[PDB]
């Protein structure tokens, strides 16, 4: 419930409006990016004492990457509140999220990795027990690895058929989540006819992740693997173009992480941007959809936020799940 100033660029703005909320926080306030940074607190000096001073702000996030001494400056004149830069802000949705040890390993693993230097740049007894700390971790993480390659694909059942929620940040994953369990987090059982239904607001596919925290990602994505169904969301305010990037990208990921023969609904969202080219998109989806993966349960076209399509929509989970409740 944490409320947020928000530093971001015009190109990044409706992408870290998306996460930040993804994050549980309240953007109270959003700041355009000055072009040059700062030297010594990378945004503005004024714009940071009014976030200094405004007891309305819990948090000041920065979705850009902040080098150590900036980090450093920014702690100093903010005492008591929190900020963030993209690469926190990344792992805070990821831990989210995470539901698997291995996947809270990797996020703990990649805090104290950037807090090392952090700290580094400055105590020895602090620097002594992060590495102590990585070094545990990682041998945590390497026999887990271990372990993974000496058993045998376990996959346990599951009461509910679970159905994950998956698609790029701002392509409506939330909205949809949301609507679909009429709330306003994480994991929510909702009851379709006289079956119920697990879904799971997945995190999403993010774009221009830091090498950093691929990791972290890529195994908290993983996760999703373990649903017996996915409905990826999709962006049809797109062009043609990034359509065709969204789609490829999104079933790349999805075999990357090992999603293999899972019913997908494909739902092309925010209908109700209509700019006249439905059709058009739909059809390309379907199709291109078809070409990539199998097998595709279904492509509909659905407006989260106007709620336009929502009868059917139900209608395909049902099928879906009674499908899978075999
Ligand atoms: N017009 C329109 N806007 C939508 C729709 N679904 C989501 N949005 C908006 O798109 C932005 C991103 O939504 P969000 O659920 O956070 O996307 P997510 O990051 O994929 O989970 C939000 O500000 C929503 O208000 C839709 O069906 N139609
Ligand atoms: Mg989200």
């Amino acid at each position: 419930m944490k409320t947020a100033a928000l530093f971001v660029s015009k190109e990044f703005e409706e992408e870290a409006i998306a996460l930040v909320e993804g994050a549980n926080y309240k953007v109270t306030s959003i700041y355009k990016l000055p072009k040059s940074p700062n030297v010594k607190f990378y945004i503005q000096y004024d714009k940071l004492q009014q976030i200094k001073n405004d007891e309305e702000i819990s948090t000041l996030i920065i979705f850009e990457q902040l080098k150590p001494r900036h980090f450093i400056n920014i702690r100093r004149e903010l005492k008591g509140k929190e900020v963030l830069d993209k690469i926190l802000l990344l792992l805070e949705i990821f831990a989210l999220h995470a539901g698997s040890k291995e996947a809270k390993m990797q996020i703990e693993l990649a805090r104290l990795k950037y807090e090392l230097p952090i700290i580094k740049e400055t105590v020895e007894s602090t620097i002594k027990f992060y590495k102590r700390r990585i070094n545990k971790l990682m041998k945590e993480l390497e026999s887990i690895k271990i372990f993974k390659e000496k058993s045998i694909e376990s996959n346990k059942r599951n009461n509910i058929p679970s159905i994950g929620i998956v698609g790029y940040t701002n392509s409506g994953k939330t909205s949809l989540f949301n609507s679909l369990t009429g709330l306003t987090p994480k994991r929510y059982a909702i009851p379709i006819n006289n079956r119920k239904i697990m879904l799971v607001d997945t995190v999403g596919f993010i774009r221009g992740i830091p090498p950093q925290i691929v990791d972290a990602f890529f195994v908290t994505l993983s996760e999703a693997k373990y649903s017996d169904a996915l409905i990826l969301v999709i962006d049809s305010t797109f062009s043609e173009n990034l359509l065709i990037e969204t789609l490829q990208s999104s079933f790349e990921i999805l075999r990357e992480i090992g999603v293999s023969g899972k019913p997908i609904l494909v739902t092309l969202n925010k209908i109700d941007k209509i700019n006249g080219d439905l059709y058009k998109k739909l059809d390309l989806v379907e199709k291109l959809s078809k070409e990539l993966y199998s097998p595709i349960f279904d492509v509909i076209p659905i407006s989260a936020l106007k709620r336009t399509n929502l009868e059917l929509l139900r209608d395909k989970i049902y099928q879906l799940a009674t499908q899978l409740s075999l």
